[PDB]
C-alpha cells in the first residue's frame, strides 16, 4: 500500500482498541497495525522528496518506525497475557510517537 | 519483493559488513538489512502455507522478524557511535537469529 | 539506594539534561539517571506494602522500570552519534513514562 | 549483593528454567535472573577495577548488562502468554550474551 493507506489503517485500529470490549478484538487490531508500520518503512514522504535516501534526514524519519514497531510488539505481549486494559493504555501512549513524526516531517 | 529475494538480500549484506573496510560500507549495508527485514514481515513461508493468517504459527514466525529488526537497530547505533568493529562483531550474533527461524521454519 | 533517593537522582538529572550546555553534560545526567533506575527495580512502594512480591501489582511496578530503562538507552545512542538536541528532547518525553507509574503507584 | 554472586545466582536459576516440572518455577526463576543482572549493572569487575567508570571500557561493560535485560524481559512475557517452551529455548540462547561478555572482560 501507498504511505496515505498504511497511515488511514494505523488512525483507525488506534480508535478500535479505545472502543474495544475483549482481548480478541484489542489483539487483532494491534497485528493490523504492526503490518501497516512495516510496510511504510522504506516510503519517500512528501516534504523529503528533493533528498537521498542515506540523507540525515531519511535515516532520522526511518528511526521513527524502529520505534512505533517496538511499542506495538511490547502492547501485542500485555494482550496476550489477559493484560486487556494495560495494552489499551499502552495504546494511548503511541500517540506521542505519532505526533512526534508529524510535527517533524508531515 | 518476495520472501526468496528479502533473503538474497540479508545474506549478502551480512557478507559486505565482514569484508569492510570503512564505517560508511558498514551503515550501508545494516539500513539493507533492516529494509529487507520490514518487506519481509508480511510473507507466508512454504511451510505454513496450509494454516490461516491469525494461527500460533504465523504470530511466532512475524515474531522472529521483530527481534531481527531490534538487534539491527542496536547494531547501526554502535556504528554511527565510532564503535565500528562492535558493530561488525554484534552483526554476526544476528546469526543465531536467522537460524533459529530456520530450523524451525525453513 | 532507597526509593525516595533513586527518585530525586531522576528529577535533579532531568533538570541538568534541560539546562545544559554541552553533549558531555548531557551523557553523564543520562548514566546517572540509568543507574537510579535499575537500583529503583527491585524495591516496594508504600502504596503496595500490603500486597505480594508476586501480586499483578508488582509485576507491574517492575516492567514501568524496564520500559524506563530502554527509553535512557535509546536517547544515550542518540547522544553519543552527536543528535544532542535530539537527546534532549527525548529525556523531556521520559515524563510521560515517569506520570504512568505516579499515577497507579505514587 | 556483591558481583560475584549476582553471576551464581544467573548460573543457578538457568539450570532450574531447564530442568523445571512446570511454569510457575519458569517465571520465578526468570524474575530472579532480572534482579541479579539489575543488582550488577553498576558493579566494577576486577580486569577493569583500576580504570574510571567514564572510560569505554565501563561504558561497553554496563551496554552488555542492558543486553541481558532485555532478552529476560522478552522471554518472560512468552512464560505468561503460556508459550512456556519457547521462554525455556529462549533462555538457552541467553548462553551466547553471558559468553560475550566473560570472553571481554572475565
Ligand atoms: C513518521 C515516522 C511517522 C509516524 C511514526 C507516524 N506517521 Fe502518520 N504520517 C506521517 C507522514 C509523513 C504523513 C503525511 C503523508 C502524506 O502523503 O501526506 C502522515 C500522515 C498521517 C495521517 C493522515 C494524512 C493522510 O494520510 O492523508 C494520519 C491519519 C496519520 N498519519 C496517523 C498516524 C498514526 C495514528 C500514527 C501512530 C499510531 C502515525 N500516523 C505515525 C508520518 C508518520
Ligand atoms: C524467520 C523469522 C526468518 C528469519 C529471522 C530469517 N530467515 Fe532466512 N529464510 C526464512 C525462510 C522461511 C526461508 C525459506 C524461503 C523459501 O521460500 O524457501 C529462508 C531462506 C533463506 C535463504 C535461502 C533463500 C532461497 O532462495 O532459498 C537464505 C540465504 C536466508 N534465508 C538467509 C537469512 C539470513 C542471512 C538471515 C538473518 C540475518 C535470515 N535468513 C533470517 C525465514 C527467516
Ligand atoms: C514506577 C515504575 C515509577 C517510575 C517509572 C518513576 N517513578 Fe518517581 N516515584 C515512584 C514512586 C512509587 C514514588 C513514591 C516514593 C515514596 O516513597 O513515597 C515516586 C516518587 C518520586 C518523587 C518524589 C520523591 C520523594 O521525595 O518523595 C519524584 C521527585 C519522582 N518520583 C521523580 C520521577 C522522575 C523524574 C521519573 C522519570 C524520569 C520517575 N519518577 C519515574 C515510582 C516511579
Ligand atoms: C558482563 C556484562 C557479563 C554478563 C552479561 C554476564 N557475566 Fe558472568 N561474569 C562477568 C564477570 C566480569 C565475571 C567475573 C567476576 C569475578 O569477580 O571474578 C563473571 C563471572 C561469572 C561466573 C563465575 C563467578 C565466580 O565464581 O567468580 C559465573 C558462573 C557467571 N559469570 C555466569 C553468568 C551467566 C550464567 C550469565 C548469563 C546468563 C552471565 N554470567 C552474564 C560478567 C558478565
Ligand atoms: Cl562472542
Ligand atoms: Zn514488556
Ligand atoms: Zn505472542
Ligand atoms: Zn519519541
Ligand atoms: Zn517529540
Ligand atoms: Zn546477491
Ligand atoms: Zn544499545
Ligand atoms: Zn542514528
Ligand atoms: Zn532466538
Ligand atoms: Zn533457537
Ligand atoms: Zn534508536
Ligand atoms: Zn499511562
Ligand atoms: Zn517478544
Ligand atoms: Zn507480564
Ligand atoms: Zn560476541
Amino acid at each position: 500500500a501507498d504511505l496515505e493507506d498504511n497511515m488511514e489503517t494505523l488512525n483507525d485500529n488506534l480508535k478500535v482498541i479505545e472502543k474495544a470490549d475483549n482481548a480478541a478484538q484489542v489483539k487483532d487490531a494491534l497485528t493490523k497495525m504492526a503490518a501497516a508500520a512495516a510496510d511504510a518503512w522504506s516510503a519517500t514522504p512528501p516534504k523529503l522528496e528533493d533528498k537521498s535516501p542515506d540523507s540525515p534526514e531519511m535515516h532520522d524519519f526511518r528511526h521513527g518506525f524502529w520505534i512505533l514497531i517496538g511499542q506495538i510488539h511490547d502492547a501485542l505481549h500485555l494482550a496476550n497475557e489477559g493484560k486487556v486494559k494495560d495494552a489499551q493504555e499502552a495504546a494511548e501512549h503511541l500517540k506521542t510517537t505519532c505526533n512526534h513524526c508529524h510535527q517533524k516531517y508531515r
